[PDB]
């Protein structure tokens, strides 16, 4: 009795995965590429930690997050491979429910991490409390579309401080706090959006997932947590929060999977 997981989102979540190449099983539980392959930390991303780590039982992963993605490229234009576009590639393959994923409304699980790049490309050139609300209700209406098939089981992930890599550190701390306080409204309004969904609905378990406070808390006190400060890089994932510039490596992946799992309990795979 497995839980299908598909997943939408951007670089922090992409694998690589393709609808065309292995598909989720119970010994290939990723489908493709192998566990570790294909992400922006070095080895696992917390989808894979969530599926093959910190899973309480079988867990099936359909990750279409894709690198540089923003939300709807009719709102704030990114790549190709918007949220919008994969909520489309959830419906020209796995929305009917195949047997390669025969899922329902028991035990599918639809994660949706967006918005790194909406707020990281707008925050200086749109109005935070009248822009942000236009990037929710897009958010909202392709989560009727799931909704539409069937699904009742959310999780969405708030957006971290990207305001705090070393990437937007460089652009000087009146920059950082111009990006932060529009992230602020950002997730604010996910929040309100996320509570009026569920409360509308009145048959979905949903998680709003503060991924927000949770990286803040390591970067106010990296050595806590085994880091040797809150802004050296390194590729191997895990000597650094930073595997590159402006991406997390897998040992705050990791964290934050294991920071998930209680949350996540009430969704049925955790």
């Amino acid at each position: 009795n497995p839980t299908y997981f598909f997943t939408f989102g951007d670089s922090y979540s992409q694998t690589g995965f393709s609808a065309s190449g292995t598909q989720p099983s119970a010994s290939n539980p990723m489908g493709n590429p192998d566990l570790g392959i294909g992400t922006t930390t070095n080895g696992p991303n917390w989808i894979g930690y969530l599926t093959t780590t910190e899973n309480a039982s079988l867990v099936l992963s359909y990750n279409l997050a894709a690198g540089g993605a923003t939300i709807d490229n009719a709102l704030v234009p990114a790549y190709p491979g918007d949220l919008a576009s994969q909520f489309r590639l959830f419906e020209d393959v796995y929305a009917d429910k195949p047997a390669s994923a025969p899922w329902s409304a028991e035990d599918a699980v639809f994660g949706v991490w967006i918005g790194i790049n909406d707020i990281g490309n707008a925050y200086y050139s749109t109005d935070a409390e009248t822009y942000t609300p236009k990037l929710i209700s897009r958010l909202e209406s392709l989560v009727e579309e799931v909704y539409k098939n069937g699904g009742r089981k959310f999780l969405f992930l708030n957006v971290p401080p990207t305001s705090r890599s070393p990437l937007f550190l460089e652009q000087g701390e009146e920059v950082v706090k111009q990006h932060a306080e529009y992230l602020s409204v950002y997730n604010e309004n996910l929040e309100g959006m996320v509570d009026d969904f569920t409360k509308k609905k009145g048959d979905v378990t949903t998680v709003l997932y503060d991924s927000w406070s949770f990286m803040t808390k390591i970067l106010d006190d990296p050595t806590a947590y085994g880091f040797p400060d809150a802004t050296c890089i390194n590729d191997d994932g895990t000597s650094c929060i930073w595997w590159d510039n402006w991406h997390p490596g897998m040992k705050y992946h990791l964290l934050q999977a294991e920071d998930m799992k209680p949350k996540l309990r009430k969704l049925g795979g955790w």
